[PDB]
C-alpha cells in the first residue's frame, strides 16, 4: 500500500504512546461538498485510562450549508440539537483547529498518536480535506474500533450482544468504551 | 461519525458474506497529485478461506506521473519491478475498474463487503478519487488489519513477534495470513 519518504508545556502524564481519539460530525459524507459541524477529542494513554478530554466544538456554517443535509442527517442532527448549535456557534474550522491542536499539544507530540475511534477512515477524509493542519497532528496509523466490532460480529457474535447520540462526545467516550470491551472480552487482555 | 440515507453469473459460493481484499500501490500519498500504479483484489469467505483471486493490474502512467514519485517510492516501486511494468502497461484506470468489478460480482454483490487489507484507510482514499465506481462497491465498512497489529504491538508484543514486497499480490496475501494469525494468536478462535 502506502509509501514515502517519510512513511517506511504540557502534562507529567506527556506520552508518545498516549492515544488521541477524535470524532466529527458533518452535514453528510462526501468531503467535497459537505461539511464538519461537530468535533470531539479525547487523549488515552496506552492501557485506554481516559487523561484528557479535548474541546468539544460545534463549527458554525450557514444555511447553505446545512441544506445540504439528506434527510437523515436533518433529522438526526436537528433532534439532538446540534443544528441549533451550529447556527448558534461562533466557531469557525480554523478556530477549531487551533483550539483542537492546543489543547493536544499537552498530551502527545504531532505525528505520535494513530487515529483512534468508531468509523475512523471516513472521519480522516473529512480531516485531509477541511483541517489538514489537525489531520497532520496524527501518525498515519489508524485504530478503529469498528474493524474489532465487525470481525466479532462474524466470529464471536454472542460476545457482541454483551456490549450494549450521533453527538462527538458521546461517540468518542463510547467508542473508548467499547474497544475497552474488547480489550477484555475479545482479545482477553 | 459519519451519517447518511444510507448509512444509518457467478460461483456456488456466491455470499453476502465474502470478503474482498484490495492492496494498491500509489506513486505517493496524496490523492490530489499522485495515481494508482498497481491493484490487486483477492475473495474470501468470511472465515478467511481464499475462494478467488482477482486480476493483478499494473495502471498504465505518463513519466510525468513517475517523476512525482519521492525517493523511497522510486527506490521500491524500480527494484520491484513494478515501474517497468507500468510503463509496459496498456491498461488504464477505466480499464482496470472494469476488469476488476467483473471479477468481483461473480463472488459478492455490490454494497455487502467492507474493504479489507493493510493500510486500508488510504487504498480507500485513492479509490474515492481514482476509482469511484470500484469504491462504491465496497460496503462502508473497513477491516483495517493494520488496527489488530497495532493494538497486539501495544497490548501482546511477544505474540507479534510469532509472525514474521510493496507488490499488490503479495502484501494482499501477506494481510490475509496476518489476520488469520490474529484470529489464532490474538482473538483466540
Amino acid at each position: 500500500g502506502p509509501l514515502g519518504s517519510h512513511h517506511h508545556g504540557g502534562s507529567m502524564s506527556f506520552s508518545d504512546q498516549n492515544l488521541i481519539w477524535i470524532d466529527l460530525e458533518m452535514t453528510g459524507l462526501d468531503p467535497e461538498m459537505h461539511k464538519i459541524i461537530e468535533m470531539a477529542t479525547i487523549v488515552t494513554d496506552s492501557e485506554l485510562n481516559i487523561l484528557a478530554e479535548g474541546p468539544v466544538i460545534a463549527i458554525h456554517q450557514p444555511e447553505s450549508e446545512l441544506a445540504k443535509m439528506d434527510e437523515w442527517c436533518t433529522t438526526t442532527h436537528t433532534a439532538s440539537g446540534l443544528v441549533a448549535r451550529v447556527r448558534q456557534s461562533q466557531v469557525s474550522e480554523e478556530e477549531a483547529i487551533d483550539q483542537t491542536l492546543a489543547f493536544l499539544k499537552q498530551w502527545v507530540p504531532e505525528g505520535k498518536s494513530p487515529i483512534c475511534g468508531n468509523s475512523i477512515g471516513q472521519d480522516r477524509r473529512f480531516l485531509y480535506k477541511h483541517m489538514p493542519r489537525l489531520e497532520a497532528y496524527f501518525h498515519y496509523r489508524y485504530i478503529d474500533v469498528s474493524t474489532i466490532k465487525e470481525l466479532t460480529r462474524r466470529w464471536q457474535p454472542e460476545v457482541l450482544k454483551e456490549f450494549s447520540s450521533h453527538l462527538a462526545l458521546d461517540d468518542i467516550r463510547e467508542s473508548i468504551a467499547e474497544l475497552q470491551f474488547y480489550r477484555k472480552a475479545v482479545f482477553k487482555i
